[PDB]
């Protein structure tokens, strides 16, 4: 029920960061620059309820299509989607727009990106906020695979490793894909914890799922249209750089995040659980917190009013 966005009525921007890589964004508002970075497998449009509210609150909002998504380039090579490359391209993005800094707010994979922007490019990050995704320092003595085996919470990510396997499932029926994923906690039709065992996300879920209370048919169809452009290889490639990302992260151990930071947890996200964020204060002294009850993984569309309230209070206080 907050004001949403009609894609045709937005300003659409395009920056070529590298010869074969152009990033698309939508832009609304005047004021301090706030760059919104979505998760997997989402869109700029995942911020549809935030963009008007933040603009109305006196910010210049730039909502990205992240690399691999929507109208942004989606090269096929896996290494184009490591965190080092993605962060270097976000800095390039700011350079070509002529922005010395922005506030970076991310969700899910985008949350992980904004943490590594805060860590490796603090001079370009005015303040940083994550929805659901915690910041956890790399362990230089535990490989990613060892980390999955040891504690198999994220073991669905093994299904995403082999190029072509998860793509065939997710691209088979895009409407079913998005209707199956984009649900409230209590409406779930699949368990991310059971993916490995079953050999897929939707192997035991309805062929024709109902529409979640969170989304309309027209909203689903927007995602469908966006993912017809490049499909799921680029999006999935975000998961296929585990060793590279771990090595890069290990180069930063010990250094803290001292810029203003906000961590927002979601009570009913059963993958990125609130408890994963405990002790972040040890590495982020200037850490503020928020929490949303009755809120699952799809934070922005499950509880948009609460997200908007939290982000605007924090922005008005600690990033301005
Ligand atoms: C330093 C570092 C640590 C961990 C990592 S990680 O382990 O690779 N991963 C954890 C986060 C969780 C994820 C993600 O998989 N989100 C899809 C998702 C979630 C819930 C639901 Cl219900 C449904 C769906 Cl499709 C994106 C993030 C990256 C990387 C780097």
């Amino acid at each position: 029920l907050p004001t949403s966005c009609n894609p045709s009525d937005m300003s659409h921007g395009y920056v070529t960061v590298k010869p074969r890589v152009r990033l698309h964004f939508v832009e609304l508002g005047s004021g301090p620059a706030v760059c919104l970075c979505h998760g997997f497998p989402e869109s700029w449009y995942s911020w549809r309820y935030q963009i008007p509210a933040l603009a109305q609150a006196g910010y210049r909002v730039l909502a990205m299509d992240m690399k691999g998504y929507g109208e942004s380039s989606a090269p096929p090579e896996i290494e184009e989607y490591c965190m080092e490359v993605l962060c270097k391209e976000m800095v390039t993005f700011l350079d070509k727009l002529g922005l010395s800094q922005a506030v970076f707010i991310g969700h899910d994979w985008g949350g992980m990106l904004v943490w590594y922007m805060a860590l490796f490019y603090p001079e370009r990050v005015r303040a940083v906020a994550s929805l659901n995704t915690p910041f956890i320092p790399a362990n230089p003595n535990m490989s990613p695979l060892e980390s999955i085996k040891a504690n198999p919470v994220f073991d669905y990510q093994l299904y995403f490793q082999e190029p072509g396997v998860a793509e065939a499932e997710l691209e088979q029926n895009l409407s079913r894909t998005f209707k199956s994923l984009f649900r409230a906690s209590d409406e779930s039709v699949l368990s991310m914890h059971k993916v490995c065992e079953a050999g897929g996300l939707f192997v035991n879920s309805p062929e024709e799922p109902s529409l979640s209370r969170m989304v309309t048919e027209e909203e689903i169809q927007f995602y469908v249209q966006q993912f017809k452009k490049s499909g799921f290889r680029g999006p999935l490639n975000w998961y296929r750089n585990m060793e590279r990302n771990w090595k890069w992260a290990c180069k930063s151990l010990g250094r803290k995040i001292l810029i203003p930071a906000l961590m927002v947890t979601a009570e009913k996200d059963f993958v990125l659980v609130p408890q994963m964020s405990q002790h972040m204060e040890d590495w982020i002294p200037h850490l503020k917190r928020g929490h949303i009850e009755d809120c699952g993984h799809w934070t922005q569309m499950d509880k948009p009013t609460e997200v908007n309230q939290i982000l605007i209070k924090w922005l008005d206080s600690d990033a301005r």
